[PDB]
Order: C-alpha cells, then structure tokens, then sequence
C-alpha cells in the first residue's frame, strides 16, 4: 500500500517537535504506509531537515502566497490560517486514503487497521459527541472535495473558529449515518478524558492506541527530568514520559546533526 | 400505545421534585404515553401523593426489606442501593417498551419519536463517548434481563460506582453496533456540555429536547427569585429558568394541598 499515509501538519517549530514524535511513534510500531507531512515556510530549515528524515515526504504550503487556491479565501477570513493550510491534506491526490494525524498525536500501536474505513471516518469528541474530532479521521484526498470545503470556509467559515466546526459542516452525516465510520475512541484518546474521568479510563485506558494532548499544555510545555525520565510536577503522566522518551531518544540526537 | 412508558425514579424527598418537574414537563408536550415512577418508603407521604397526581403510576421498591429480590445483591455491595433500586425498572412487565429518565431531566420538546427505537438506546456520554449516558434509554421490560444484571451487579459490581458502567459492560455492543441505538445527544444533553463547550452548543444547543442537569449541583440546589423568574448567581441559566418555572407554575402549588 504505497498510496496510502499517515498525514501531519506543522506551521511552526513547536509543532514540528509533536510531528517528529509522532512520526517517530508510527515507525516505531512498524507501519506499512507512507509517513507525510505538511508544512510551512515559517518552520525553520533544520526542522525541516530532521522531517525530511522522518517522514517520506514533506510538502511545503504556503497560503500567505497570493499563488496559492486559498489565499483569497485567508484575505476573506483571515483567523483560519492553520485551517486552510490543514485543507490542503486533500491535495495530496498522490495517496488514494490517509489517516490525517493532529501533531498533537502519539501513536502507542500499530493502527494500519483504520485504513479499511471510508471517508470520513473519526472518533468522538468529548464535550459535543455528536460532533467527531477532527485530530484523526480517515480520508481520500481529492481536488473536487478541497474545492468543496474551501467554498464552505469562503461563505460560511467555522462555528469553532477552528477546522472541527468546518469538518462537521461539511461531514454532516456522521452522528447519524454508519457506525464504522465513528472510530473507537481509543484511535483518538484526549488526554484531559484521561486524568478526568478516572473511571471510564481505568477500565478502557490501557487499551489507548493513539494519545490526543487537547488541552492548552503541549507535551513540549513540560519540563522532563532526563534521569527520572519523568515530567516535573497529574495523575497520569505516563503518557507524557513516552513521548518525551521518543523525544529524548531519537528526536532529540536527530536535531543535533544540525 | 397503553403499554409503552417514560419511566422516572426517586429514592428521597429532594430527588422526587425533579422528579414531578420532569414528569409535568413530559405532560406539558403532550406524551401519549404513560407515565411512571419508582419510589422506595423513604419518601415522604407529601411527595408520594404529589407523584400519584403527575404520575399514571407509582411502584414502590424496597430494596431495604428482605422479601426483594435484590436485597441479597445489597448485602454483598450495600454501595449500590441506588443502583439496585434503578435496576427494577425492568421489572415493570406491565409495559413493552420504556424510556427511563433520570430524575434530573428536563423535557423541552414532545419526544414521543424514542418508542421507535429497540433496547438498548442511549445517547452517547460526554468525557468518554464510547460509553452511553445511562440518563436516558430505552429499553425492553424483562425479568430474564433483570436477573441478568443482577447476576452482573453481584459478580463485577460496576466499574463507575453507579449504574453507568454496569449498563455499558451488559450491553457492550453499544459503541461498535447499529448507529440507530445512538440516540441523538439533543434528547440527553448534559447541561456541563452546554456551558462548557460554547461553540458546539451555540450551534446546535437551540434544538435541544432534553436538559440533563449532571453536576453536583442540581436544579433544587440553586435560589430562585420568583419577581424576576430568574435563579441567582452562569452563562446560560435559561435551562435551570424553566426547570423553575415548572416548579414554581405547577408543583409548589400541587404540593401545598398538603
Ligand atoms: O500554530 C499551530 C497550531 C496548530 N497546528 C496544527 O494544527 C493541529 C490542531 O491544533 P492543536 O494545537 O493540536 O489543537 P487542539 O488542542 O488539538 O484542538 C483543537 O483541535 C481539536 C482537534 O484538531 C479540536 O477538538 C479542538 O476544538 C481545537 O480547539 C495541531 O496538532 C497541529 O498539527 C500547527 O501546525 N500550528
Ligand atoms: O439519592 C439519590 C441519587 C440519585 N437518584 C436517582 O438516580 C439518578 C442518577 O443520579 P444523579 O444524581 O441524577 O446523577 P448524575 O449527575 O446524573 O450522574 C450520575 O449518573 C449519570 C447518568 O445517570 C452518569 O453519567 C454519571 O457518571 C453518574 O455520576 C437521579 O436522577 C435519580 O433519578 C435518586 O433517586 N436518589
Ligand atoms: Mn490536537
Ligand atoms: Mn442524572
């Protein structure tokens, strides 16, 4: 399955680090598919670099170019910056699906499974579960649907001022339309989900295939302990010493070439 | 449809108001089904004959007395009284079909269109979406599956403390089978997600047909100024307003007959 891959984004360096972990994590669990990412002139050259490394294509956007099919839409609505750079996941006509991945993402098994569902496929979001989170869906990229949802952001934006809101609009019948396309929620588990409802979790948390750190706290927010191996500080951190693990270990020594 | 019913519960005094608020909001939209309660001798004669007027019918279980058949139950997990006492709401083999809602509901629309849907139909639960909201389902009376979560409640117990785990492990198909059991969130709509996740509910929190006021904080906990019809405090109060005003409206005065 060469046509196939696991699609990121990053319009900055800090995002950059999630990507390169995130990345890391899917080869680490032996992933059959291609690993892509998209990104940004504003992510510096020896980002770029380690990416390169990393991924098996990294593509370059850039909406601030008037050469580009959604600059005048960002002129028009201007705050969807990072949204209309996501859209272009569907440009990427040289993959017949991909599973597009929040940089904010952490694979903990193998997930080559999720290229059996049909677009638009997505787990649950906590908080408003008729509504999928956008972080991990499954998708096929095509110019007519790209068109499409650049049109929706054009005359309508989104209700979340983020691409949740958009995606929704767009994929509207998900809620109430086949089930196999709600991802189990273990494809797309928020972190806040996990030190909150301690119950639902201890029960179902151990089964986690992907890690969604939601909240305003990136992983690269903490400060890790390298002898400890162990972030500084709530009640499961667990998750967050493995990515700074992957980070430590192999992004880390990476970015030194440089 | 004389054999189909919304079927209520309240174990005290407190619990019993939301009770008549819930069954009173259910007779405001015109239901042309039955209406029912489950109650235990702890609530006060005062209460029991305010339910006798709202409700078409009102059982009384006693979970207390060893002549129950799940008193046993409560001996080895004597936590779960509540629990147990919820569970006799497939004893009520006088109806077919039933819709149990918790006592801390609030219908705003006519949703009759629930009786269409088999056991089990539940509305998926915010914080961890792959597990229904036990607030609201409808379900099938039966003393086979009555026993048989009896015979869960005493070998596992329940992995939440209260009926929502026990009700997720019997009926496990839930996440992954039929999205028609999925009722839409519109018809349990936790009053946390509502002030909490803003732009979800701006969007769709108008088409809400059933308030589920989860927190610590109950509709009974709060001051209601009767001049201004309003309760005093904290984005949208309008909900607990009108929970209020079919207290204030119709069951205060129902309750001064005694
Ligand atoms: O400066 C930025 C900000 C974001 N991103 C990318 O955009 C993704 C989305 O943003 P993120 O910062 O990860 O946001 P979340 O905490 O995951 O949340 C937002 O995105 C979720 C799913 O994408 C929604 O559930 C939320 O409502 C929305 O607030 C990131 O993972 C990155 O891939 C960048 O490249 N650069
Ligand atoms: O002393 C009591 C407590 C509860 N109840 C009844 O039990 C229902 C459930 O309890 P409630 O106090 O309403 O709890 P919630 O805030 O709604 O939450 C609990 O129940 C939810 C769905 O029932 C789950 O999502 C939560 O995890 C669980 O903590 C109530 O509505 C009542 O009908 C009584 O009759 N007497
Ligand atoms: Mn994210
Ligand atoms: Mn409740």
């Amino acid at each position: 399955m060469t046509d196939q891959a696991f699609v990121t984004l990053t319009t900055n360096d800090a995002y950059a680090k999630g990507a390169l972990v995130l990345g890391s994590s899917l080869k680490q669990h032996r992933t059959s598919r291609r690993l892509a990412v998209l990104t940004t002139p504003q992510v510096s050259d020896t980002m770029r670099k380690a990416l390169e490394i990393v991924f098996d294509e990294v593509i370059t956007v850039d909406i601030l170019d008037s050469g580009d099919s959604a600059h005048l839409t960002l002129m028009k609505r201007p705050e969807l910056g990072v949204t209309l750079t996501k859209l272009h996941c569907w440009s990427l006509t040289q993959y017949s699906k991909c599973v597009f991945m929040d940089a904010d993402t952490l694979v903990l098994a193998n997930i080559d499974d999720l290229f059996e569902r049909e677009e638009l496929s997505a787990a649950p979001d906590p908080g408003w579960p008729d509504c999928f989170n956008s972080g991990v869906f499954v998708y096929q990229p095509s110019v007519e649907t790209y068109n499409q949802l650049l049109h929706v952001a054009s005359e309508q934006g989104s209700f979340s001022g983020g691409d949740q809101g958009l995606l929704n609009t767009f994929f509207n019948s998900w809620a109430t339309t086949d089930i196999r396309k709600h991802l189990p929620f273990i494809y797309n588990l928020s972190s806040i989900s996990i030190y909150s409802y301690l119950p639902a979790f201890k029960a179902f948390g151990a089964n986690a295939k992907v890690v969604h750190f939601l909240g305003q706290t990136k992983p690269w927010n903490y400060t890790y302990d390298t002898k400890t191996k162990s972030v500084r500080s709530m009640t499961h951190p667990q998750f967050l010493n493995v990515w700074w693990d992957i980070f430590t270990t192999s992004v880390v020594p990476l970015l030194q070439q440089f």
